[PDB]
C-alpha cells in the first residue's frame, strides 16, 4: 500500500490498473462514465444554475457479450475484463433531453495488452458499433491503443534448432530451422502439432523436421489482427452514414487506431496524444538517423489539429469529455428523432444588432454569434453563447460550426473575410526543405478551405441530421497556378457532391456586403438539391458572374463610354481637344459605368429573375429564418411521416389540409398550425393506413374467400386481444 | 453553307460540333480494323441522330441541316455496332457549340444539357461531353445604356462625383413603348421641376444576364454529380473549357484533354489585372495538361480531337452497353489457358506493366496475367507510385489496380504568381502509400464502380502508408480512408491478390481486407507473398528481445551454455565469478548478429501464405504461372453467381441466404469450389434456371375480422380456441 495513511481508500491500489493507466497519461477505462457524469452535470449548471440533479439523471451500465455472444447490461468491479475493449450504455437526462438520451462509449483498455486490438477486441468493437446502429443511438470511441496486436508461436521459441553452415563457427551463417523428434513429440504432447508445417528430411541418420511455416496455437499473433482491422474500419465507414460517431484520442491511437479516428469523421484530441501510423522509432531505424524525437512530430495536435483530422483539441480528457457532451447537445437523441430544440434566454423575437459595412474589417463569428462591446452585446444572427465551432485548428478561411436559432441546432458555414496564413513546418527527414507560410485572401475557395466546407456539409448530414445555414460570401475558387495544380476543382466538386447528398433542410444566404460571383454560385445553387435548398440574398448583398470591374472590361467598353460621354457630357457633345476632355472623364465616367454594371448585380434583379426565394434586410434575419427553419422542420418531419407517392405529391398534399384562413405565405402562421395540429395529424394519418389495411383484406378475402381464410387461421397475448374483439 | 461556323471553330484549334458524329464514325470503324482487319462495314454499322425537344420539350431524334440550332448546345444519339456489341450499343453526345455566342452556357443551353443528361440517365447509356465554351453568358440590359441619366453633385463640375442613375419621363415612356418598363426598377423624385426616375436595380428585357446563367451552372453541375453514380461519363476538352465548363469536366470524373485545350476558372488576363502585374503568359499555365493530366484531372491527353474520340471509344469498349447489362466479354486470340511467363524476382527490379500485360523480350513475348494488348492505363500522368487501369482476363473486363515498385518523382512547378516559389523535386519509394497514389487509388476504384460497373482486381503490394511528418501532415490518413469508402460501395466482384514477391503489411491490410466488403470481395495471396502486421525487423524489436536472444543462446551455443553452467557453483570467488560473467557476456556480443538473423528468420516463417490460410483469412494460397487459369474461371463463375443472385432478388432476404438458395439448386455432384464446374454448370442452364426463378397489425386484424359473417368467425374462433 502506497501512500499510507490517506483520509479514503487508495484507488490506484484497489484496481493497480487504474494506476497502470496513470502511468501512461490516461484515464483508467472505467473511470470515463464517471466524467461523463461531471460533464453532464456541468451542462445543466451552464443552462440553469438553479437546477437540482439527483443521480438517477446519469445511469452507465457496461456492454458485455454474454454466453451466446449477445451485448448484456451488467454490473461489475472494475478491472474484471477478459478483453482489451470495454463498452458502457449511457442514459442520461440533459437539457436538450430532460426525461433522458442514450449513447454507446467503446474504449479501448491501454493497461490490456497495452490497448492492442486482437481478433476479440476487433469483434466486440464491432458488435458494439452494429448495437448503437440498430438503436439509431451514437457511438463515442475512446482512443487509447497501440494498433493491431502483434505475436509469435511462442511454444516454438525452446523448441527450434538451427542447422549451421559450420557448427563451430556460427557467424558462416544457417541454412534452416528445424524441430527435432522430440519437439515433434513435445507440440503431440500439448496438441500442438498443427503450430507449425514441417518437411521431414535425414541430416547424418537423424530426423531434422525442416520448419516450412509456423503457426502457432495461440489466436491474435499477426493476419487474423489484420482481418479484425479491416472489419472494424469498413464497420465505421458504415457507422459514419448511421448513427452519430465521434472519437476521443486519450493516449496514443496507432494503426488501425489512428484509422479508426479518421473513419468515424469527428474526433477530438487530447494534447501531446498523438494519432500515428508508423512511430517515430522505428522511422528511425527504417530512414537510418536520428530524423525525430517524439511521435508528436508524427500526429501531435501540431499535425491533426492543423490538418483537420481534430476537428478539436482538449487539453486533457475531462475537457474532452465536455468537449463530446457539448457536441451531442445539438445532435438528436437518435436517428431520425427531430432536432433538439433548447430555447435560452436569448429568444427569437429581436433584430439582429452586429452589421458589417463595405469599408469596414469584421470577423463573421460576430455576424454569427455576436460581439462584446464597450457600450455593451450587440447580438448576432443566432443564439448567444450558442456557437460551438469546429475544425477550428485547419482551413480557417471557412468558419464551421454548429449553433441555435431560437433554439434550433443547425450547421452554420460563414466565410472568413480576413487574410488567412497558415505554416506548412519543414520536414526533418528532408534536410532540404525549410518551413513555409502560405497566405491565403479572403471570400476565395482554396483547395483546404473548399475540403473544409464539403467535409463540414458531409459532417452535419450524415448522423447529426442537421438543417445548414451556409452565409454565403465567396469571389469564387482560386484559378492561379498553384491551387489548379493543387486540385482546386476537385474539392470544388466535393462540395455540389455534399450538397446532392443533404437530407435536411438548407438555407443559402448572401449576407450584407457579401457577394457570390460566377464560379462559387454554381457550387452553392438551390438547383443541385431542389428537395432541400433555398437561397435568399441580403438586400445589401452582391451577384453576378463577374464583379463590377470584369462585367465593364467585357461589356462596357471605350466605343459604350465615349457614346455615353457624348450623351451626357455637353462639352463632349458640343465637340462631336475631343482626346483631352475624354482623358478628364475617364476617371468619373469609369465609376458611372461600374456602377451601371453594379446596379444589375441587386438582389431585385435576383428576385425578379426567380433565381432567390425572397431578398432580405440583415436586422430581420433572425426573425425571418426562426420561422422559415420551424416552418420547413415541421413540414419536413410530416413528409417524413406521409412517407409511411412523390415529395412534390406529399408537400401539395400537406400544403392543402391547411384551413383556408392560414396563409401558406406565412412561416409563422404554418408553424404554429402544424405544431397545434400535430396530435391531431398523427391520428388522421394512422387512420387512413388503417382504413387501406381494412381495404387490402376486404380486397383478397373477396377474391380469395377460403385460402385466405385458411391463412387468418395460421397467423398469445395478441390472441387475447383478437378473442376480446370477437366478445366485443 | 456550314463553311463560315466551320472555319469559326478551326480558328478556335476545335471540329465543328456537326462534324463530331463523323470523327465517331472513324474512330468506330478503326475499333474493327484493329479488332479483325478482315471486317468489311456497311453504313447501318454507325448511326448519328440529332437530338432535340420537341412540341411538349421532350428529347426527339431529328434528321436536319446541320447548323439549325437555335441554340449554343448539340445533342446526338449514337447507335453503332461495335467489336463488344455487334448488334449495336447506345450513347448520347452533348457538346457545346463554339460558334454560338463563343459556346457560352445561358439558361437554354443548361436546361438542354440537363435534359440531355436526364434522357442518357433514364436510359442507361453513356453521356459523352465535349466541352468547347467561355463558361456562363455574361450580359448587360442594352435598352438602358443609351437612357440612364446621371445626377451630378454639380452639373460644371463632373469630377465631383455623383449621387445616382435616373431615367427621365422621356425614357420611361420609350421603354413603355417597346414593352419593357420591367427592364429597371425605379423610384420617382422631383428635382429642378422635372420628374427624376431613380434606378434602384437594371434587370433588362434579354434573358440570360447573369444570376440565370448562375442559376443553370448550378442546376447541370448537381446533374452531373448525380451522372457519374449513375452512368457512364466521360469528358473531351476540345477547345478551352471555362467556370462551369472546368467543373463539368471534374464532376463528370473521366476526363480526356486535348493537348493545348486548357480547363481554366478565371482566365490568365483577369488574373494579371486583379494581381495587378502580368504573370502569367498564357491559360495553359493554369488549366493546360502540364497542369490537370499531372493532377489527376485529365485522366488521359490527346494529341488531336480524333486521338480523343478514340481513347472514348477505347475506354467504352470496357463498359457495358447500358447500366446493369453484363461486362462486354472481348476474347481475343490471347485464350485463358496458359501459364503466365513474366515472373518478378526479389532481387531485379521490375515494371508491374509486365506482370499485368506482359512484356517484349529478345527471346519474344512473356505473357502476363492479363490478355495481350488489354491493358488500357488511365490517370497515367499523375500519382504514379499506383498503376490503375482497364484489361481483359479471357476476355472478361476489369479494373486493375498495381504498385509501381520503383521510386517516383514529381514536379511541383514554381508558380509565377510567387516569386520567393522554386520548382521542387517530390521523391516517393515504391511499394509505400502516399497522400496522391492513396487518393489515386480511392479514384479507380470508384471510377470503376460507378457507370463503368466493373469487377476489379488489386495487385496489393504495400508496406504500408507513409507515416512520416509531411505525409502524415499532408493527410494521408485521410486519403486512405477514401479507400475503405469505395471498397464499402463496390458493387462488383472484387479480388485482392498478393502477388509473387508481395507484401501486405499492418497499415495497407487494413484497407484491402475482404471483410470491409464480404458481399464482392475475396483474398488470394501467391505462395512467394509475405503479411504480417510488421516486417520481421519490426516484429523482433517487439517479440524477440534480449531475454528471448540470450535464452537461445543458452539452448543452442556450447559456449555460452558452458559459461552460465559455470555460475552456479556456490564456491567461487567473486573475482573469478566476475570473469565467468565477463565471458558470457563476451560471448552475448559475438552471438548478437547471427542470433538476430535467426530470430529474423523465425518472424518471416509466420508471415507465410500457409499461415493465411490456416487462419482463414485468404480464400486460397496461389502460383503466379497458374493465377490467369485460376483467376479466369472464378472470375467467369463470380460474374454467373452474381446474375443469379441479382434475378433471385427481383423474384424475392440477405445474401447469405440468396446464394445458400441458388446453390441447392446446382445438382449434389457439383463440387461448390469448382470454378470451371459450377460456370460451366450454369451457362449449360440459364433458361432451365429462368424458369425455375419464374416458377398495430393485430388492431387491422381486430377490424376486419369484425366483418366476417358468422361461418367465417367460427372457424377464426376454433383456431384462436
Ligand atoms: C474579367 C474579370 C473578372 C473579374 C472577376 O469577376 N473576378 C476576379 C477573379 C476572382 C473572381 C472575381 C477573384 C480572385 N480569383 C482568383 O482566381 O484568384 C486567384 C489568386 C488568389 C491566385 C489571385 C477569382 C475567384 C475581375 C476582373 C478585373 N479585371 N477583369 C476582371
Ligand atoms: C517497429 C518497426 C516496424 C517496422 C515495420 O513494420 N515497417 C517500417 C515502416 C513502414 C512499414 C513497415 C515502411 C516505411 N514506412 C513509412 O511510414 O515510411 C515513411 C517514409 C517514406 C517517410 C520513410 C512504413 C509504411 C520496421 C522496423 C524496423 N525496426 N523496427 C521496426
Amino acid at each position: 500500500l502506497r501512500p499510507i495513511a490517506t483520509p479514503y481508500p487508495v484507488k490506484e491500489w484497489l484496481q493497480p490498473k487504474r494506476y497502470k493507466a496513470h502511468l501512461m497519461g490516461t484515464t483508467y477505462v472505467y473511470d470515463f462514465p464517471e466524467l461523463f457524469r461531471q460533464a453532464s452535470s456541468s451542462q445543466w449548471k451552464n443552462f440553469s444554475a438553479d437546477v437540482k440533479l439527483t443521480d438517477d439523471f446519469f445511469i452507465s451500465n457496461e456492454l458485455i457479450e454474454d454466453e451466446n455472444g449477445e451485448l448484456t447490461e451488467v454490473e461489475r468491479e472494475p478491472g474484471a475484463n477478459a478483453i482489451g475493449m470495454v463498452a458502457f450504455k449511457i442514459t442520461v437526462k440533459t437539457p436538450e433531453y430532460p426525461r433522458g438520451r442514450q449513447f454507446v462509449v467503446v474504449a479501448n483498455d491501454i493497461t490490456f495488452k497495452i490497448g492492442s486490438f486482437g481478433p476479440q477486441e476487433d469483434e466486440f468493437f464491432n458488435k458494439v458499433t452494429e448495437y448503437a446502429r440498430k438503436r439509431g443511438i451514437p457511438r463515442i470511441y475512446l482512443a487509447a491503443n497501440s494498433g493491431a496486436r502483434i505475436g509469435m508461436a511462442e511454444e516454438i521459441v525452446p523448441l527450434f534448432q538451427v542447422a549451421w553452415n559450420d557448427a563451430a563457427n556460427p557467424d558462416k551463417g544457417f541454412q534452416y530451422l528445424y524441430l527435432t523428434s522430440e519437439g515433434m513429440e513435445t507440440l503431440k504432447k500439448f496438441d500442438k502439432e498443427n503450430s507449425v508445417l514441417t518437411e521431414r528430411t535425414v541430416i547424418n541418420g537423424e530426423e531434422r523436421f525442416v520448419i516450412k511455416t509456423i503457426i502457432g496455437s495461440e489466436d491474435g499473433l499477426g493476419v487474423e489482427c489484420l482481418r479484425g482491422s479491416g472489419l472494424i474500419a469498413g464497420a465505421t465507414s458504415r457507422a459514419y452514414h448511421d448513427i452519430f460517431t465521434i472519437t476521443l484520442v486519450t493516449c496514443r491511437s496507432v494503426g488501425i487506431g489512428a484509422y479508426l479516428v479518421r473513419l468515424g469523421q469527428r474526433a477530438i484530441q487530447v494534447e501531446g496524444q498523438p494519432i500515428i501510423l508508423t512511430g517515430a522509432s522505428a522511422l528511425n531505424k527504417v530512414l537510418g538517423r536520428e530524423v525525430y524525437t517524439s511521435n508528436l512530430q508524427l500526429g501531435g495536435t501540431q499535425i491533426m489539429y492543423n490538418n483537420g483530422v481534430s476537428h478539436l483539441t482538449a487539453v486533457d480528457d475531462l475537457a474532452g469529455v465536455e468537449k463530446i457532451v457539448e457536441w451531442m447537445s445539438y445532435v438528436p437523441a437518435k436517428r431520425n428523432m427531430p432536432v433538439p430544440i433548447l430555447e435560452t434566454k436569448d429568444t427569437w423575437d429581436r433584430p439582429v444588432d452586429f452589421t458589417p459595412t463595405n469599408d469596414e474589417t469584421y470577423d463573421v463569428r460576430w455576424m454569427i454569434e455576436g460581439r462584446e462591446t464597450e457600450s455593451g452585446f450587440e447580438y448576432g444572427l443566432f443564439d448567444k453563447g450558442s456557437f460551438f465551432e469546429t475544425l477550428s485548428g485547419w482551413a480557417k478561411g471557412v468558419v464551421v460550426g454548429r449553433a441555435r436559432l431560437g433554439g434550433i441546432p443547425l450547421g452554420v458555414i460563414g466565410v472568413e473575410t480576413r487574410t488567412v496564413e497558415n505554416l506548412i513546418p519543414a520536414d526533418p527527414a528532408n534536410p532540404n526543405s525549410a518551413e513555409t507560410l502560405i497566405q491565403q485572401a479572403g471570400q476565395v475557395w482554396f483547395p483546404n478551405s473548399a475540403f473544409k466546407t464539403a467535409q463540414a456539409i458531409n459532417d452535419f448530414n450524415n448522423g447529426e441530421q442537421l438543417p445548414m445555414m451556409i452565409l454565403a460570401n465567396w469571389r469564387g475558387f482560386s484559378g492561379g497556378q498553384r491551387d489548379m495544380f493543387n486540385e482546386v476543382l476537385k474539392y470544388g466538386s466535393f462540395i455540389v457532391d455534399a450538397l446532392v447528398d443533404y437530407k435536411q433542410p438548407i438555407i443559402i444566404y448572401i449576407p450584407p456586403t457579401g457577394e457570390l460571383r460566377g464560379g462559387s454560385w454554381v457550387v452553392v445553387d438551390p438547383t443541385i438539391n431542389a428537395d432541400q435548398m433555398e437561397m435568399y440574398a441580403d438586400v445589401n448583398a452582391r451577384a453576378g458572374v463577374l464583379e463590377p470591374e470584369g462585367t465593364v472590361e467585357i461589356k462596357f467598353r471605350r466605343e459604350k463610354l465615349l457614346d455615353t460621354m457624348n450623351r451626357l457630357d455637353d462639352k463632349y457633345r458640343e465637340l462631336r481637344q475631343l482626346a483631352d476632355r475624354e482623358r478628364e472623364l475617364l476617371p468619373i465616367y469609369g465609376q458611372i459605368s461600374l456602377q451601371f454594371a453594379d446596379l444589375h448585380d441587386r438582389s431585385s434583379r435576383m428576385v425578379a429573375k426567380g433565381v432567390i426565394s425572397k431578398e432580405l434586410e440583415w436586422t430581420e434575419a433572425r426573425r425571418f429564418f426562426f420561422w422559415r427553419l420551424r416552418r420547413r422542420l415541421n413540414e419536413e418531419y410530416l413528409i417524413k411521416r406521409l412517407s409511411h407517392a412523390s415529395r412534390l405529391e406529399k408537400i401539395a398534399r400537406i400544403r392543402s389540409w391547411y384551413p383556408a384562413s392560414v396563409d401558406h405565405e406565412d412561416d409563422r402562421q404554418v408553424a404554429t398550425w402544424i405544431e397545434e395540429n400535430y396530435k391531431t395529424l398523427d391520428d388522421k394519418l394512422k387512420g387512413l393506413k388503417l382504413e387501406s389495411f381494412a381495404q387490402d383484406l376486404a380486397k383478397k378475402i373477396r377474391s380469395d374467400h377460403d385460402n385466405a381464410i385458411d391463412g387468418l387461421s395460421e397467423v398469445t397475448d395478441d390472441k387475447e386481444k383478437l378473442l376480446k374483439t370477437l366478445k366485443l
